[PDB]
């Protein structure tokens, strides 16, 4: 007998086809069957009449290395039908590093003596023994192993420091670690080489690892870093993700047409993968950068000054009678949203048939950019429902099937008999992004109920208590 079936709704299996009307019964931590069930003995049948049964959505881009630990619940994902996290990107991974006040932007992930871990498979360990409630896909970041290596981080590295890194990328990577990501673009890996990045991840083609980047320029030089990146791909010969592709700054605006031309042929040629989030905003570290600075800033969080949070940048530089750039250095470190995206860039990028989603969502945050708390139901209801963006099947696919794919998450990701019962029940005439940037934290609408493994994680607009999350291998 089945633990419980989903009786009455819509299945949207994560395959990129149009929902049909079907039962879906788990047993233990599996979706024992999908289809007419009615035959089937249950200990439950659970009537989801006018709502979609899907794959459980999962994050291909957090930073929740170290939310999973602090805060189990992971509120902020489950809410939203967030069945699994990929965690360590942007070159930015909680482990391996023991370091009291690590540099920016690793402060993102730090609560206070947060880094801890001096192997990552202590880290790995640490998740295991006290589970979140969603699936961890953990990467080990290449800035976290420069700073755990390196006594002077703005420089290249020595051939012996980057000998040190690769072995604690290896012993990642043997230990559960699904990839390496790097972040260039941030201060302690700007002065990182290409040949520096490709030594450090040689282990990925040992170990079947992805290679994942925030790629060192997303303006002016946005080319030369997609040449960059496919030239690492192709030297390591695994596959490379693009984090939270975009076009910044008014003077690449509709510059998304160019670059997905050459991802695309890219494409044609070696493994490429890239996600985005549905925002026309970013957000990260507090950075003197005059193109993340030229538009709209809003303080997520502030060490020095932290009654800033929340205000806007403008205010507090015109009013200390600086230039947002010139003001940055006295308020750090700092977090920051910087509205430097335009719309129709998004767009295309999230309709670009292999576009993942991926939050980016930063837990920690005092005032956080909304992307944490809604951005896989707006995508759903917002972008598939409001404006046709694409079929609902196909947004489904895109946070779901796809992502299972190219991160190599094995019975994932898909609403198929042997599968994980990683599930969601959503309402697609209500499914909403809640959060605004006003208030960032308001749960999204539309979410009946989330499982993981089998057991429901989110019930009644409540955490049930439920720590079903595992660790996963690639
Ligand atoms: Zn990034």
């Amino acid at each position: 007998p089945f633990d419980y079936i989903l009786s009455g709704g819509t299945v949207i299996d994560g395959t990129n086809a149009p929902g049909r009307l079907a039962d879906v019964g788990v047993r233990g931590d599996r979706i024992a069957a999908v289809g007419d069930l009615s035959a089937s003995s249950a200990r439950r049948r659970i009537d989801v009449a006018g709502k979609v049964v899907s794959p459980g959505f999962i994050d291909s881009h957090t930073h929740d290395d170290n939310y999973l630990l602090k805060h189990r619940d992971m509120t902020p994902k489950i809410s939203q039908g967030v069945t699994t996290v990929v965690t360590g990107n942007c070159g930015i991974s909680l482990a391996p590093l023991a370091h009291a006040n690590p540099p920016a932007p690793l402060d993102l992930l730090d609560e206070g003596g947060s880094f801890r871990f001096a192997r990552f498979s202590d880290y790995l360990e640490a998740l295991r023994a006290a589970p979140p409630a969603v699936n961890a896909a953990c990467m080990v970041g290449h800035s976290t192993l420069r700073a755990a290596v390196m006594p002077d981080l703005r420089r290249e590295a020595t051939a012996d420091e980057i000998q040190a890194m690769q072995a604690l990328a290896d012993d990642a990577l043997a230990s559960g670690a699904i990839g390496i990501s790097t972040g260039a673009f941030y201060p302690p890996a700007a002065h990182a080489s290409t040949e520096e990045i490709i030594e450090v991840c040689r282990p990925l083609i040992t170990h079947g690892g992805v290679y994942a980047t925030h790629m060192r320029d997303e303006g002016e030089h946005i080319v030369q870093a997609l040449e960059e990146t496919f030239r690492i791909g192709r030297e390591l010969d695994v596959p490379v993700v693009i984090s939270h592709h975009k076009v910044m700054g008014k003077l690449n605006f509709g510059r998304s047409k160019e670059t997905l031309a050459l991802i695309e042929a890219a494409m044609a040629s070696q493994d490429v993968s890239l996600d985005a989030y549905p925002y026309v905003a970013g957000s990260t570290m507090l950075k003197q950068d005059r193109v993340l600075l030229a538009g709209r800033t809003l303080i997520t969080w502030c060490k020095p000054y932290p009654e800033l949070s929340g205000r806007d940048l403008e205010e507090i530089a015109a009013e200390r009678g600086k230039s947002k750039y010139d003001v940055v250095p006295e308020l750090q470190p700092a977090g920051a949203i910087y509205f430097m995206m335009d719309e129709p860039d998004v767009q295309r990028i999230l309709a670009f048939g292999p576009t993942m989603i991926g939050s980016a969502g930063l837990p920690h945050d005092e005032r956080p950019h909304p992307r944490l708390w809604g951005t896989f139901p707006r995508v759903l209801g917002h972008y598939s429902r409001d404006l046709g963006l694409f079929p609902l099947e196909t947004a489904v696919w895109k946070m779901t099937g796809l992502t299972a794919a190219k991160f190599g998450l094995a019975e994932r990701g898909q609403v198929q008999p042997g599968y994980y019962a990683d599930l969601v029940v959503f309402d697609p005439a209500t499914v909403a992004d809640s959060a605004t940037f006003e208030h960032p934290t308001e749960r999204a609408a539309g979410i009946h109920s989330v499982y993981v493994n089998g057991a429901a994680v989110w019930e009644d607009q409540s955490f049930t208590g439920q720590h079903a999350g595992r660790v996963l291998n690639r």
